[PDB]
């Protein structure tokens, strides 16, 4: 509260730390359907169904020109990313199971970057 400060994490490398997940996020084998934005204007149902669009070069854009407050807000457009594939994918499908995939890749990735 009011002069009442906790002790608070070194954040001072944030923004370095989160540009080499995105770098080992974009160069993964299963990164290709992420890798640009949905086509909306050639995929049927997206711009509809998909209320927040987020890909990787999105991010990195957003990352590149300080649109993140904090760590945490960019780790938010990473898992929208795989939250928007499974709305739209099955999981029985090469892009369902490459969101899957992805999402276990970033959130290790996370835990050892930023959880000690």
């Amino acid at each position: 509260s009011m002069s009442v400060k906790k002790p608070k994490r070194d954040d001072s490398k944030d923004l370095a730390l989160c540009s080499m997940i995105l770098t080992e996020m974009e160069t993964h084998e299963d990164a290709w359907p992420f890798l640009l934005p949905v086509n909306l204007k050639l995929v049927p149902g997206y711009k509809k169904v998909i209320k927040k669009p987020m890909d990787f070069s999105t991010i990195r854009e957003k990352l590149s020109s300080g649109q993140y407050p904090n760590l945490e807000t960019f780790a938010l457009d990473v898992r929208l990313v795989f939250d928007n594939c499974e709305t739209f994918n099955e999981d029985d499908s090469d892009i369902g199971r490459a969101g899957h995939n992805m999402r276990k890749y970033f959130e290790k990735k996370w835990t050892d970057t930023f959880k000690v």
